[PDB]
């Protein structure tokens, strides 16, 4: 197969039931030797924030000069992006090479077993847990597809667990309150592991402290045992410092707006410090400082159009929702168009309320592959058409901020 034959291979797999007990991955992992029980992690989970964190932890560490394998999802502009090694997405050929190599191994499975499969998300975590040893990074960081216990990611022992934050998403799968979804997230605290959280609402900092409570894990917590006491805005970016129980450092500066950011990146930065110090590697603030400044990620609160003002960004649940809000308020001090692709959760109808009562103008759309319009195209039509002066932020998934940034730039 080609590269082309070999995605659409990838985007071909069925969604089988949800044992989440990690046998049907743990069976192709074997076929291709037990990958992820070699080699170095970091585990990253959380309801908003992940990927941000995970990006800026792998930056960080790439800065003190380790090779880093980063895993993450969804894609935004290609594929390629969910398989990084030091920033550099799969090549075409090296993504053939290696779809063939599991394919292989399944076939071989398949072959001894006749009714054995695996879901997409199940064949490309095996793929990239088997890429990562084969390129034989020094570390991995790891985020976790939707909740920590049951994730199809979750077979490995980590040097340290990330936990963001916990917020109300993803219910009919995780829970329908912030224990319930808490206890999901917790399943990636390991015995012995330490685990870095950001500032967790009273219901789930209890889950988690009963939890490192059996595994006796170190515990850090954003506002506890590191934090950002100082900030302010620098172009489309921050100006911050960090603080942990080992001093300050100050003129950090990150390519990234909104507020929650500040979190993010400080996680990053204690767990990778965390993560230095479990392995006795070294690590300098010249190390962070030059990570941060290079933690650009995309469809975050990014500014992909300048005339008119354009501005996609994934805020989808009521967090991030909220999250968006506080921030378009300290980046605008004018009017203007948000559309909106929330037209999925329940959830829905609360945000709507929040945003129609926040901002000047609102459209809701529907997600590619699912104030009302049929779609985003349409509503920023009538945007610039009705509310010319009005810059725009769209916001949703991340899908629909990716089928917008591709359609945009790519
Ligand atoms: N600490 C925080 N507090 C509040 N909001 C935050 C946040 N960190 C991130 N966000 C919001 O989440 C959006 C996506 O951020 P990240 O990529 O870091 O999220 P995740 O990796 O958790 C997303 P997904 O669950 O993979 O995707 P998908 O859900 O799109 O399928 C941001 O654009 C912002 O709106
Ligand atoms: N922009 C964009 N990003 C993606 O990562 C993406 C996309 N579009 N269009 C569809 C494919 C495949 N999608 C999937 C497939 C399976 C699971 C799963 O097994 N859980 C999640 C997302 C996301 N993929
Ligand atoms: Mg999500
Ligand atoms: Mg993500």
């Amino acid at each position: 197969m080609n590269y082309t034959e070999t995605v659409a291979y990838i985007h071909s797999f069925p969604r089988l039931a949800k044992t989440g007990d990690h046998r049907r991955i743990l069976t192709l992992l074997h076929a291709l030797g037990n990958p992820q029980q070699q080699g170095r992690y970091i585990h990253v989970t959380g309801t908003n924030g992940k990927g941000s964190a995970a990006n800026a932890i792998a930056h960080v560490l790439e800065a003190s000069g380790l090779t880093v394998g980063l895993y993450t999802s969804p894609f935004i502009m290609r594929f390629n992006e969910r398989i990084m090694i030091d920033h550099e997405p799969i090549p075409d050929a090296a993504l053939v090479n290696a779809v063939a190599f599991v394919r292989a191994a399944l076939e071989r499975l398949q072959q001894q077993q006749a009714d054995f499969n695996v879901t997409e998300f199940e064949f490309i975590t095996a793929l990239a847990y088997w890429y990562f040893r084969q390129r034989q990074v020094d570390v991995a960081v790891i985020e976790v597809g939707i909740g920590g216990d049951t994730d199809s990611t979750n077979v490995i022992t980590p040097v340290v667990s990330v936990l963001t934050e916990v917020a109300l998403d993803h219910q009919k799968l995780l829970g329908h309150t912030i224990t319930a979804i808490a206890k999901h997230k917790a399943g990636i605290i390991k015995r012995g592991i330490p685990v870095v959280t950001g500032n967790l609402v009273p219901d789930a900092a209890a889950v988690v402290a009963a939890k490192v409570a059996t595994t006796g894990s170190q515990w850090l917590r954003f506002d506890r045992d590191f934090s950002v006491p100082k900030a302010k805005l620098h172009g489309w970016g921050q100006r911050f410092t960090y603080e942990d129980q080992d001093g300050r450092i100050s003129d950090l500066e990150v390519p990234l707006v909104g507020d929650y950011q500040q979190r993010n990146m400080a996680i990053a930065i204690q767990t990778a410090k965390v993560y230095a110090k479990q392995t006795e590697w070294p690590l300098t603030p010249q190390n962070i400082r030059q990570g941060l400044a290079a933690s650009h990620w995309p469809a975050r609160l990014e500014k992909i159009s300048d005339t008119p003002l354009i501005v996609i960004d994934g805020a989808h649940n009521p967090d991030g929702i909220n999250g968006l809000i506080t921030a378009l308020k300290q980046l605008f001090s004018q009017p203007i168009t948000v559309i909106a692709g929330i037209l999925a959760d329940k959830d829905y109808a609360a945000m709507a309320d929040r945003l129609t009562a926040a901002f000047s103008t609102v459209y809701l759309v529907p997600v590619p592959g699912t104030r009302l319009k049929d779609s985003w195209q349409e509503a920023l039509a009538a945007s610039l058409n009705d509310v010319p002066d009005q810059p725009i932020v769209i916001t949703g998934s991340l899908y629909l901020a990716s089928a917008v940034r591709q359609t945009l730039l790519g």
